């Protein structure tokens, strides 16, 4: 019997290929949104010796409902010819002046890492005393609470000694390939920035009113759950601590960066 | 002075996708009824290099348009599970699904358990009532026009070739014959939408007992197709990122 009644289905060889069930994912069409018109503006502050570069790629990860507005402090990038501030208060006042002048003091949140967390805090306090609108949210990472600053004296150490602390903390993994000479470029700005945190002495004041989310890191000696837990009374709004796997310089890239961004996205 | 203080960030170099073979986590993604892998466009760049996004193309659509679509959930889950095992996707994996796809994801996790495979690292269920609440709807029996207007009214169209596939997908949900089973053990996160009449907060909260691990429900803005764009899509991706 060679007739058509006697025919049988055979395994479909096309379906054995990976791409039949699992096509490779597809990138979306690549804005960015205008800071002036965005529903929310996330004003971001770097760590000591850092620049707005830390925030590259945040915009694409966070999407179109928030404008990422990194702040470039004097002494770096296009501002390389300007003396860096070395005291927290005038810096925070100059940032507050800049935010007001450029009309960034509505529908905004603040983010800062390490020194930039303290700066973000100090900026929130200055804006409050001026009667400006409060932030929608304050995000701090890699930072102990303000009253816990003052312990350290890194900005006094020698070039080599300071560089080794930065290396030790995870800020100099590049050196393996780029050589350490690269880093010495940053020394004057790093020292100025560091002086602002290290000579800081928290004077008691009322807590803020904005929600605050703080991030601790498992491998950060200076961001342990309890140093970061200490931010809790600095606001009369809701407080959350989220814990991350990385070190003091996780901002630079990896799982912790991705998770920070995710957490940020949940609260914006 | 705006350029001094507040320089616009430069565009990032959109990263090379991670190899699903080598990624520390593979997120296996199932679409809604009548949907395709296009639902998950852009997910990979948004989630970053620590997770390979693996959308699943089901029979009956795209290049698989000549295959009869499954209209029952168990054999569909078994065919998916065959494919996952064949292609070594049955470790270091998580599952996502939306609406019908959430039910399928749950069924796939159950098939993989019966087969002795490693459990999912996480189950994400989005815009779906819990399994035992399915089987009351009959949208798959409606006229071409009435069915289209149901989808249009839920916010799905803003088709006729794809009607037989939509119907089969809906049949799998609406004929679903729930049987009590032991709960899963994997962490599970459920998403409800404020403007979703189908999968209300209470219907979504009802997933809680389907796992013995941690359960979270997040409540988002948006309608039944909230994953398709806008604020709610962004928030979903962010919640997803916090657990991957």
């Amino acid at each position: 019997d060679l007739g058509t009644e006697n025919l049988y289905f055979q395994s479909n060889a096309l379906l054995s290929q990976r791409s039949a069930w699992f096509p490779r994912p597809v990138a979306a069409p690549a804005e960015p949104p205008d800071p002036a018109a965005a529903p929310l503006r996330l004003v971001c502050f770097p760590y000591a010796g850092g620049t707005v570069s830390a925030f590259r790629g945040w915009q694409e990860r966070l999407g179109d409902e928030v404008a990422v507005v990194p702040v470039q402090l004097p002494g770096r990038g296009l501002r390389l010819r300007e003396r860096p501030y070395d005291t927290m208060e005038p810096l925070a006042e100059a940032v507050a002046d800049a935010l007001e002048e450029h009309r960034l003091t509505h529908d905004y949140a603040l983010f800062g890492h390490s020194m930039g967390a303290l700066l973000a805090y100090e900026v929130a306090c200055v804006l409050r005393r001026r009667g400006a609108p409060r932030p929608r949210h304050l995000f701090v990472s890699g930072s102990r609470a303000p009253h816990l600053y003052g312990d350290r004296a890194d900005h006094t150490l020698s070039d080599t000694a300071l560089r080794e602390v930065i290396r030790d903390l995870g800020g100099l993994d590049d050196a393996d390939t780029l050589g350490a000479a690269y880093f010495d470029r940053r020394l004057p700005v790093l020292r100025a920035d560091l002086r602002a945190c290290e000579r800081y002495d928290w004077h008691p004041r009322p807590p803020l009113d904005c929600p605050t989310t703080a991030f601790s890191a498992a491998a950060d000696p200076i961001a342990t759950p309890e140093m970061v837990e200490a931010w809790r009374p600095y606001t009369t709004g809701s407080f959350l601590r989220r814990h991350l796997p990385g070190n003091h310089f996780f901002l630079n890239g990896g799982p912790s960066r991705d998770r920070l961004l995710a957490h940020l996205g949940t609260e914006l």
